[PDB]
């Protein structure tokens, strides 16, 4: 059970519900408001938009990824605590069987502070890819770098 | 020690749907300003003399005139507004009325939701072999409990205002 | 202290999700469109419809009545479980603290089966009698009858 | 419709004993300090919950012929290392009717081969009822006459506790 | 950047907070209990039960391993949780930054179960020995039983 | 022109009243008892042990050195603060004025943490012998050890 | 390891609480002031305008350097006394981490006289330059050069 691992620690400007509702509850929504480019619809199929809600990424018709799905295992909106899972879509591909993230914020300030953990559970006997794994920090980081910029410069969203 | 004095504390224990951020810097740091602007008949103006808003801070409140006071004065004690924390005193001016040596605000804040959840203590400190008021402190409390809840509907209403 | 305890077991050809969407997730939002000669208006305040939601129902402004705010306390809306708290508004009376709803229904082939408990909660400062706990008991069991009449003339509702 | 009052007392002091000497006898380790010093008063004291942390609980019982009988306290906050505490008097026969709880901050600091401290004791009174000096003044001296006695002695014993 | 993570899920019949007194508390000197032939000291250099306690071991002089050293992040004494690293030791070859352990326990009939998380993080630039990880499950493990069974035939240790 | 000054940051068991004691104000009466196949005799020649006090430290005969003053240039007991300054002796080689002593204590638990600085002054148009540096530290660390180990044996010395 | 320290005592007829100012508080903007080809911009992006601050001086189009970051370890704009890190910079050459500035101002007569400490702190095993130092002390004490004539020019600024 060799499961590759990043615990990393980040810090903002933004406020941590703010970022919490864009980075974790509006997520799917957020990343079509960041990358129209990308990204052409994101939803949820199941789910109330608490524990156990399912949601469905859809990437643009000429990008080479199709859609992906992640569950809500765990959320505490009042302590910024949510752990999701990414279950299903091609992203995965057939070494990998789900990513695991599991966020927790605090406010430092008028902006925040949180310690975020991603976890690639592989299949029977596979390698995670190492390369996998720097192409998924890659992806999110630069997208809560930009939401941070929209949300900056637009105090009174998720405010 | 005959006796160290006897002092009055209240423990309070409320709750805002305002982002601890924006209540510790309306009702803490800014507050000196905050009260003119929210209250603008009753006073005319708050200004840190000494200082640069951070620890030992001090600041004048100024009351108008025809109103019976005239300028509080606070100090900053504590403050680590990482955490919203802050203990700040009252110690020069007319409000404690020649008797009170000083009056101790003690306050933590912490964020719920999209909300506070908030820690406030205050103790009054007498002059020398003097009784304290409850009189004052019926007042100390619901001058500032009334301030606090129209800084907060302010700041639901204008969402933007405070960073 | 001690409560009243009003405990039941009713039975409905409307499917559970059907009625655990209409009187328990979108009670309140629903409750303006069946008594709309009662209720202005329903909305949550506070919440992501999770467990620390806080909803608010206003009568309209000739009514006796003003408001009254419900706050979730845990969820399975999966298995149609709910216990939700009225805490305050104008309808509890000085003699009452709370009100403690527990909601729980189960399939019966095209139709559902439920048991509720409801609690009446007073105050130190006063004691329960039995008109006032029989009369939520009639509001909303005449809330439902009204429902009913709704979700089966159109099964498109939450279906 | 108002806040409830409690009294509160803040002291300021000064020690020529170690601090950590201090910290040992007068809140670590009250309850059997108590007894040292005054087994005239006390019968024996004792910890019933906790291994000294956060949470612990200790109980003090006054002899058979004391009008006082025996005296509950929880350690709320432990920093040790800094020797600040926060413990409260909760239960008991001390609290006379009036009396809900106690609460007592403490932090000591080095001085040279001594200390300086700063005690602050906040009385809680109980619904409808008053607190009032009686149950304080007698509070305050009874626990600075038993500093006083624990001072003595540790400097009497310069290896006890150090 | 990548960490090697182990979770681990068992359960063993004995009340958590008697585990939690032996395989994490007081697993300092219940160690030699163990082992008193591969394990020479079990000590608490600081913490008093603090989180933020730092411990001490060395094995018999003849085994080749000098000492392990024990920082426990926090401690939910009261929930049975408990998260704590390897920071420094012999054992802690020279590629391997530090081993983190996420513990947590939780009453089941009147056993327990076992959940818990080790993550090797590796010094910069090292890929971290694989071997390191076999071991340490293995090691940890051998000892998780005898401490069983031994408070299994003992139902008064640690009550 | 610019001297060497090396920052250092220590910890004893021993509480720093103690150290600060043995270490610097009885340090030339200590370095006898401690060292006295190294030393002969520790004594003060222009002082009362205040401010600006000055000592004379022989060294045993058929030794390399002869002897050492050291002056106090600043002393706080209250809070453990001490400066103080080697400027004469065989010790100093041709090169460096002065070397200088910094000391700063603080209690904490039953012991305490230190920060000590020494600046080495080259001597009038000259280099300093970095290699003097690495010999002063060691003598003046084992010296403390020497003393700590000592302290602790003995609680009733500098309490 | 060792470091280089500066013991250098400097003299003006301007007064200090305008030279302290200029020096020290305001010196990221004068910097950016008395040079407008060597830096084109300079700001406090961090802090506020007390102890623990950071500054950024942003170095013009044509200059090696681009930008260094500096905080306030100790700040006291009453006894002229100050205690600045250069923790960040390209200007850090591998050899060199940070650099420490202790500055204090004296009051003589219609003007100052001061003590500044500069203090070259290495990195891990690496060992700064002679360059490293004579370059610092100069483009800096030709800066303060300026100033004294910028001042004294005008009395209408920082009076
Ligand atoms: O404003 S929102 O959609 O709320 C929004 C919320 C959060 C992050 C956003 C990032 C980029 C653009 C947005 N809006 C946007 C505006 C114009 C065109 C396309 C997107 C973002
Ligand atoms: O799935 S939904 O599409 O919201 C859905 C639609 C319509 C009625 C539903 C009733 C109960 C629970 C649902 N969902 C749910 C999902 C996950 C957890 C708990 C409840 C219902
Ligand atoms: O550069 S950033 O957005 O800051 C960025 C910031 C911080 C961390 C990053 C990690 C991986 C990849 C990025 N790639 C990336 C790739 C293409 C465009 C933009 C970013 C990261
Ligand atoms: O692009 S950034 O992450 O901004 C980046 C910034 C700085 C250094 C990088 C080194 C390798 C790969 C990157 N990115 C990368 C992005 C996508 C796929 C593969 C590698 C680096
Ligand atoms: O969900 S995020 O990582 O935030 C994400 C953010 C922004 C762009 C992304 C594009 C592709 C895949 C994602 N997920 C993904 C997940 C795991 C592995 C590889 C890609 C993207
Ligand atoms: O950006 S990442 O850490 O890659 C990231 C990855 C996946 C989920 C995230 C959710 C919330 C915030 C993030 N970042 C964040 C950054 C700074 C402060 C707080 C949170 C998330
Ligand atoms: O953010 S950083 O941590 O520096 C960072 C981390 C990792 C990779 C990065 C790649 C490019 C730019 C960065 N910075 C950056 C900063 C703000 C906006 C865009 C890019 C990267
Ligand atoms: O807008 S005011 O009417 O003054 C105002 C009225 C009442 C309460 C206020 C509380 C905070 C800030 C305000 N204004 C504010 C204005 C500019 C900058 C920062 C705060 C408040
Ligand atoms: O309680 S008040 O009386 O308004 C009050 C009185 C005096 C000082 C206060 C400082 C901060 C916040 C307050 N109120 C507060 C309320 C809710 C949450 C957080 C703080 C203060
Ligand atoms: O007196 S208090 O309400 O405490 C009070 C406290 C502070 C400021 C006040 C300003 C105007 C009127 C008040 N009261 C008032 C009282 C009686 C008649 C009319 C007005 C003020
Ligand atoms: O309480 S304050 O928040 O400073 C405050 C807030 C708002 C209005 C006030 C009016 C008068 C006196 C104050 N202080 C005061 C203090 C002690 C006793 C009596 C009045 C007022
Ligand atoms: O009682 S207090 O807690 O102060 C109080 C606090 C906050 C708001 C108040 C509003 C109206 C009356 C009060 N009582 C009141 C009573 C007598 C005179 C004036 C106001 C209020
Ligand atoms: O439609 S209404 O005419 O408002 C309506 C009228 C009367 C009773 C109703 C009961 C349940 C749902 C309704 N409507 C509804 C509509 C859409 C979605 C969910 C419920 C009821
Ligand atoms: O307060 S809300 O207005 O929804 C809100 C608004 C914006 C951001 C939020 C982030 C986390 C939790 C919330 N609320 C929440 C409320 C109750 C329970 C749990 C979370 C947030
Ligand atoms: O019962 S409820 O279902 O919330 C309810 C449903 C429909 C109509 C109602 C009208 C008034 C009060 C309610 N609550 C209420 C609560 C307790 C006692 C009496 C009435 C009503
Ligand atoms: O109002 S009465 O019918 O008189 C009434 C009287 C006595 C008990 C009642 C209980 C529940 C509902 C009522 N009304 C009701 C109305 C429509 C449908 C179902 C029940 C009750
Ligand atoms: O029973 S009622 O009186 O309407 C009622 C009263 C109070 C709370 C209720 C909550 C959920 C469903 C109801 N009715 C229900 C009806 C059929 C099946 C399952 C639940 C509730
Ligand atoms: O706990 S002490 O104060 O340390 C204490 C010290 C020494 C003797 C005491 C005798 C009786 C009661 C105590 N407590 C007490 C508390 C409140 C009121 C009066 C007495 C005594
Ligand atoms: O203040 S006393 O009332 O005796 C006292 C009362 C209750 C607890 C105390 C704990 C520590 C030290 C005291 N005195 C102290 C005195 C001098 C220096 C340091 C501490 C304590
Ligand atoms: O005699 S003691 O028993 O200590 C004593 C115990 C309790 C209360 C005291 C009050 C005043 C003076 C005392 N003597 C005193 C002695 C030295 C310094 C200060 C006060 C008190
Ligand atoms: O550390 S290991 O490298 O796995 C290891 C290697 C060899 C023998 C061991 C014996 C006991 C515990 C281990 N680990 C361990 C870890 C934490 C607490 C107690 C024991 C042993
Ligand atoms: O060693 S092996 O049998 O290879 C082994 C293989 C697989 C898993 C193991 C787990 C724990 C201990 C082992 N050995 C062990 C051996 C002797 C005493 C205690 C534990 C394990
Ligand atoms: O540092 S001391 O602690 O005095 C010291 C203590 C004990 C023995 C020493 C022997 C030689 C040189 C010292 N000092 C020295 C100092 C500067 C340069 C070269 C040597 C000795
Ligand atoms: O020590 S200097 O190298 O000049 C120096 C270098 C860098 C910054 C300085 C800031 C204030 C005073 C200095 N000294 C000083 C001395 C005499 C007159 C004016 C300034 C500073
Ligand atoms: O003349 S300087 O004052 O340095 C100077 C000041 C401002 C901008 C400069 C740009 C390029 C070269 C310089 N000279 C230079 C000289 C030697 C080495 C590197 C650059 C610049
Ligand atoms: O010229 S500077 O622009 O400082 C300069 C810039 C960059 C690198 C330098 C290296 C050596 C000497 C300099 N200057 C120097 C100046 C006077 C006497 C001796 C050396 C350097
Ligand atoms: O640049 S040079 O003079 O060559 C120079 C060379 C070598 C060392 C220097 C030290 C300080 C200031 C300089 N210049 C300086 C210039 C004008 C006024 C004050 C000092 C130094
Ligand atoms: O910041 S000052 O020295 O005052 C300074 C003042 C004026 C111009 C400077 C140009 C380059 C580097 C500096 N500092 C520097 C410091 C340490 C090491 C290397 C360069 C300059
Ligand atoms: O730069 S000046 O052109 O004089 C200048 C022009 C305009 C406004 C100024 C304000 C403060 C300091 C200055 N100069 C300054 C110059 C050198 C050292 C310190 C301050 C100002």
């Amino acid at each position: 059970m060799a499961a590759y691992t990043i615990v990393k620690e980040e810090e903002s400007p933004i406020a941590p519900h703010r970022l919490f509702k864009a980075l974790v509850l509006e997520r799917h929504q957020v990343l079509v408001k960041a990358q129209p480019h990308v990204f052409k619809s994101g939803e949820i199929i199941e789910g109330d938009g608490g524990v156990g809600t399912v949601t469905k990424i859809t990437f643009v018709d000429g990008h080479p990824l199709t859609y992906m799905l992640h569950k809500f295992d765990e959320i505490d909106a009042a302590n910024f605590y949510c752990k999701y899972t990414l279950f299903e879509g091609d992203v995965l591909r057939d070494n990998i069987e789900k990513v695991v993230y599991e966020v927790k914020l605090e406010a430092v300030g008028g902006g925040s502070k949180g310690k975020i953990t991603v976890t690639y559970h592989p299949k029977p006997g596979c390698t995670v890819n190492e390369e996998e794994v720097k192409i998924g920090e890659k992806k999110a980081y630069e997208f809560y770098k930009q939401v941070e910029e929209y949300l900056a410069a637009n105090p009174e969203v998720f405010a």
